[PDB]
């Protein structure tokens, strides 16, 4: 599988205190407005956070106003053209609109995981990312899926 696709899905924060990583309120009458922000690291997976591209460069994924414990739903898509990869990491942030936590939820890319399609590329299971701070206090979920795409697909 030299050609493929990755996608990971940032499924939900949950932050019931309605704290920052440096664990103070991140709003005294109201809730957090978290921003998310992501990035699919590729290249340094094993690498402490950010990995291989600075975190201001990673595209907003999503937005919300008040509501600590956000359900997002939002892909991070990239592809490996052209050999094999092993793993990859979803390094995500997410600052108050003021950081709230930095994640990284690491996955496996073995022959099990790049499915020869993507029609039978089934989502893998929800998993924790790992936070810098606030563990278990500020958590954040994602799962992914691999498959094999044409290599005129390939980004
Ligand atoms: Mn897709
Ligand atoms: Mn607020």
């Amino acid at each position: 599988a030299d050609f493929f696709r990755i996608e990971t899905e940032i499924q939900r924060l949950d932050n019931p205190a309605g704290i920052l990583a440096n664990g103070k309120k991140c709003d005294f009458t109201g809730a957090c407005d978290p921003v998310v922000t992501a990035f699919l690291d590729l290249e340094s997976p094993l690498s402490p956070w950010p990995g291989s591209v600075a975190a201001s460069k990673w595209k907003t994924i999503f937005e919300a106003t008040d509501q600590n414990s956000p359900t997002i739903g939002r892909s991070v898509i990239r592809d490996m053209c052209g050999g094999s990869a092993s793993n990859v990491n979803l390094r995500v942030l997410v600052n108050d609109a003021d950081e709230i936590g930095k994640f990284s939820c690491l996955f496996q890319l073995d022959a099990r995981d790049v499915a020869m399609d993507s029609l039978s590329a089934q989502w893998g299971p929800s998993t924790e990312c790992t936070a810098e701070a606030q563990q278990g206090k500020i958590r954040l979920f994602a799962r992914r899926r691999a498959f094999e795409i044409p290599s005129t697909s390939c980004r």
